[PDB]
């Protein structure tokens, strides 16, 4: 029973996860995978138990049969009299930011631009931008709006791939993990901050999180928020400040998924888990900290606070919501019911 098998997604997150291993005394171990989906095929073959994901997926792996089981949740200001693990969770607001410097660039002067994705079948980083081009356009020629981009997971050979960088000796061009230099949340803010694309499709949080020396790395010290800005779909542009009031959508936040044979087990282990590791845990700050990893966003968002029950006990449908689950539908419609292996 009680050991758990984490899939980890790239040889990052593959260390992080054998050093929370043994931090654990065996009550967790690792597997490996070169991508998302190759980690959701190892939890359907059952030689895994869980990983963290992002709605995009968890759309993926719950037409699979997976299940959500803990989300991710972030400190908020209200809800404060509840308790994190019992806390709803709140969802992340999808942005678009360009360059202050990049005057008269406007959500409806995209055409043609160089764009920065946090990686193929994201939430924030692609289905939302991407669902809502192709209504607009009329077309599902999404791989012809921008002149080239770097969205991780797509044809190495294609414009889409383009402006990534591989890893330090150039190898691995465009793999949906952290090997890419653009991958993610991180690797394609990067993307925009070092002027290789005009605009970033990633989250609120993810602008602050590296600017005004909040991140220290060799590329995000020198970064001000005011050289940032937001676009809006009204043709607006705005200030990072005003997220409320500009973005793209609010996306479900990443969630834990498991078989759901196996839910249960995995949802005991982790809860004890994060209740030594997390963030005021026994032996976080000492020892080791499950929701750590410098910026890089390793297993689970660097800014989780814990890990939260979810409450009405939701299917993947439930938890996704109708809004954003027929959005990716819709969008699917373009590359009806499935399972894609
Ligand atoms: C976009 O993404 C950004 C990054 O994720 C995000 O900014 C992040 O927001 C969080 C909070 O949501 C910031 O962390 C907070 O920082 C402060 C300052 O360092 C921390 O210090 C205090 O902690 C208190 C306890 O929670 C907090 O009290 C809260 O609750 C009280 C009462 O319940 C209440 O206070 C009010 O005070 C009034 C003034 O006197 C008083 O009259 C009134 O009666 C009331 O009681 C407030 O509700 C209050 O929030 C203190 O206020 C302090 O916050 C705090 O613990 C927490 O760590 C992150 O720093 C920030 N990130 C960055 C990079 O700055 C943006 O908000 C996101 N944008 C959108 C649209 O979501
Ligand atoms: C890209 O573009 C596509 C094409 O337009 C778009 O598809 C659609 O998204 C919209 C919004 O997400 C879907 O909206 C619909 O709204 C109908 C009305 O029901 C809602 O409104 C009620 C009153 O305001 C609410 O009370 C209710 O809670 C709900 O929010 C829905 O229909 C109904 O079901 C009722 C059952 O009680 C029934 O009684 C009604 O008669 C009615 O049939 C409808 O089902 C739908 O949700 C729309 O469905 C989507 N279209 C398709 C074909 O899937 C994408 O959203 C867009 N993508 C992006 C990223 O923007
Ligand atoms: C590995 O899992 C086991 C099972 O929970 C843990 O052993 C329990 O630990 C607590 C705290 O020491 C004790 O109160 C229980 O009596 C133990 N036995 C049970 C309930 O089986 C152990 O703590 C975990 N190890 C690590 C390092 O996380
Ligand atoms: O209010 C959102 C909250 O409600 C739940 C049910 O508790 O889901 C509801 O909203 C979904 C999104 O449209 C529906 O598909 C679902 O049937 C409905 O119950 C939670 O899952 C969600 O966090
Ligand atoms: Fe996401
Ligand atoms: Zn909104
Ligand atoms: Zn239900």
């Amino acid at each position: 029973y009680t050991r758990v098998v984490w899939c980890a997604v790239g040889p990052e997150e593959q260390k992080k996860c054998q050093q929370w291993s043994q931090q654990s005394g065996q009550n967790v171990t690792c597997a490996t995978a070169s991508t998302t989906d190759d980690c959701i095929v190892l939890v359907l073959k059952g030689e895994a138990d869980a990983l963290n994901l992002d709605g995009g997926y968890i759309y993926t792996a719950g037409k699979c049969g997976l299940v959500p089981v803990l989300a991710e949740n972030r400190k908020s200001s209200k809800h404060s009299s509840l308790d994190c693990v019992l806390r709803p969770t709140e969802g992340y607001l999808a942005v678009a930011v360009v360059k202050k410097a990049n005057e008269g660039l406007t959500w409806n002067s995209l055409k043609d631009k160089k764009s920065c994705h946090t990686a193929v079948d994201r939430t924030a980083g692609w289905n939302i931008p991407m669902g809502l081009i192709v209504n607009q356009t009329g077309s599902c020629a999404f791989d012809e709006f921008f002149s080239q981009s770097c969205a991780p997971g797509a044809d190495p050979k294609s414009r889409l791939c383009a402006l990534c960088a591989g890893d330090d000796q150039g190898l691995d061009k465009c793999v949906p993990n952290s090997k890419e230099k653009y991958y993610g949340y991180t690797g394609a803010f990067r993307c925009l901050a070092e002027d290789v694309g005009d605009v970033a499709f990633v989250k609120n949080d993810t602008v602050w999180e590296n600017t005004n020396g909040e991140s220290t790395a060799d590329w995000a010290k020198n970064l001000k928020r005011e050289d940032f800005r937001l676009l809006c779909l009204d043709g607006t542009r705005k200030p990072v400040t005003e997220a409320q009031s500009c973005h793209l959508a609010v996306a479900p936040n990443h969630a834990v998924v498991s078989r759901s044979d196996r839910a249960a087990h995995v949802e005991q282990v982790l809860l004890h888990q994060q209740a030594l590791f997390g963030k005021n845990g026994k032996n976080c700050p000492d020892k080791f900290c499950l929701f750590k990893s410098e910026t890089k966003n390793l297993l689970f968002n660097d800014n989780t606070e814990c890990l939260a029950k979810l409450g009405g006990r939701p299917t993947y449908e439930e938890y996704l919501g109708t809004e954003y689950v027929t959005a990716i539908a819709n969008l699917k419609k373009c590359s009806l019911e499935a399972c894609a292996f």
